[PDB]
């Protein structure tokens, strides 16, 4: 399977910075969602789930085709709750009908991270919508009740190594688990709509307790009211993972730089960019624009 990136006709940087600003402005405006967390967390979750279907062996899935717009992917049990992110982006797509679905879903993830004061993420245009029959089947996204061996093995399919996996999991500092979407409940920390290295700090400094929640699933709970998934707590149980957790808990700039590289790689897996394609765009935030 080859997927070649094709720039939307005649569009350049200024066009995509308008779509960025439109998403960032609505992120500011619709601030009440999910008890004032806002839409930032569910939009980086949506960008990860539309990319997270990729398989390195036959180049199926991934962000290229925008196939989440089809019933089979939209109704995957693993995507429960993401309908809220889709409905948020739907007005913006009406306003910019020329952007492809894969491009809008991955740009939503980039815009949320930067607007929640995370690192700049270079982004490239050119994903092309593909037919309903290219939609990946359900079951390619990871389970949360497993151990380190499972996480390592699962991420080899998206060829992410240990460092890339631990950097990517730092996004669980954002938002929260919702019992009715996944069978888990609670936030992982106090700052859950600002991008920081708090996931690593909380994993190493909180007193975690294995308890059973109302959906009868086990999760790790702390006195402070925070929670960790079995697959989150895995990162301090494995010796390779644990030393990278300690490195990011002690250096927030190295975490930001490594997250940026692994999140761009995640969003670009499976896509072939021609050498006459434009360079990655670095978008300015509203704050840097005085908007
Ligand atoms: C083994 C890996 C992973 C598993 C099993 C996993 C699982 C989960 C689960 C069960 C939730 C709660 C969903 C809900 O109830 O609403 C969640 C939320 C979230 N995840 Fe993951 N995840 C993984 C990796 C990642 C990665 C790599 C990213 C992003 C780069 C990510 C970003 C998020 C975000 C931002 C939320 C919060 C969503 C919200 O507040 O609505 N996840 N994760």
């Amino acid at each position: 399977l080859v997927h070649v990136a094709s720039v939307e006709k005649g569009r350049s940087y200024e066009d995509f910075q308008k779509v960025y600003n439109a998403i960032a402005l609505k992120l500011r405006e619709d601030d009440e969602y999910d008890n004032y967390i806002g839409y930032g967390p569910v939009l980086v979750r949506l960008a990860w789930h539309i990319s997270g279907t990729w398989d390195k062996h036959d180049n199926t899935g991934g962000s290229y085709g925008g196939t989440y717009r089809f019933k089979k992917e939209f109704n995957d049990p693993s995507n429960a709750g993401l309908q809220n992110g889709f409905k948020f982006l739907e007005p913006i797509h009406k306003e910019f009908p020329w952007i492809s679905s894969g491009d809008l879903f991955s740009l939503g993830g980039v815009t949320a991270v930067q607007e929640m004061q995370g690192p700049k993420i270079p982004w490239r245009c050119g994903r092309v919508d593909t037919p309903e029959d290219t939609t990946p089947d359900n079951g390619r996204l990871p389970d949360a009740d497993k151990d380190a061996g499972y996480v390592r093995t699962f991420f080899q399919r998206l060829n992410m190594n240990d460092r890339e996996v631990v950097a990517l999991m730092g996004a669980h500092a954002l938002g929260k688990t919702h019992l009715k979407n996944s069978g888990y409940e609670g936030p992982g920390g106090a700052a859950n709509n600002v991008f920081t290295n708090e996931f690593y700090l909380n994993l190493l400094n909180e007193d975690w307790k294995l308890e059973k929640n109302d959906a009868n699933n086990e999760q790790w709970d702390s006195k402070s009211g925070y929670m960790m998934l079995p697959t989150d707590y895995s990162l301090i149980q494995d010796p390779k993972y644990l030393s990278i957790v300690k490195e990011y808990a002690n250096d927030q700039d190295k975490f930001f730089k490594d997250f940026s590289k692994a999140f761009e790689k995640l969003l670009e897996d499976g896509i072939t960019f021609p050498k006459d394609a434009p360079s990655p765009f670095i978008f300015k935030t509203l704050e840097e624009q005085g908007l």
